[PDB]
Formats: structure tokens, sequence, C-alpha cells
């Protein structure tokens, strides 16, 4: 299709990945100091 | 494949490398004032 050109989903794992890994370690920080 | 042309994984390297070289910045940060 025309729209494979664009190609723009990357964008949206890379945002996917940077608010997990975000997530993460703000749980981590919390886990370390919760058990 | 036809993902290659995208090419993305350089955005998750440097955003991987960007975190570690704060992360040993402030290692460092504590390791001169640790010893």
């Amino acid at each position: 299709n025309p729209y494979f050109a664009a190609g723009g989903g990357l964008m949206i794992l890379g945002t996917g990945l940077a608010v997990a890994r975000s997530g993460i370690i703000k749980a981590s920080r919390v886990l370390y100091r919760q058990m």
C-alpha cells in the first residue's frame, strides 16, 4: 500500500518502549525500597 | 525485508547509550565522593 512509504510505526514503538522503560525504572525504584 | 527500509534501530541505540552515559556520569559523581 502507499501507506507503507511513510512507515511511522517505529515512532509509536519508540514512545511505547520509552514509557515502559520509565515506568519500569520507577517500579524498581520502589521495588528495592518496598521489600 | 521491507522493514530494512525504515531501519529505526539506531534510535534505540542512541537512547540506550544516552541513558548509559547519564547513569555512568551519576555513578562517577558518586564514586569520587564515596571512596
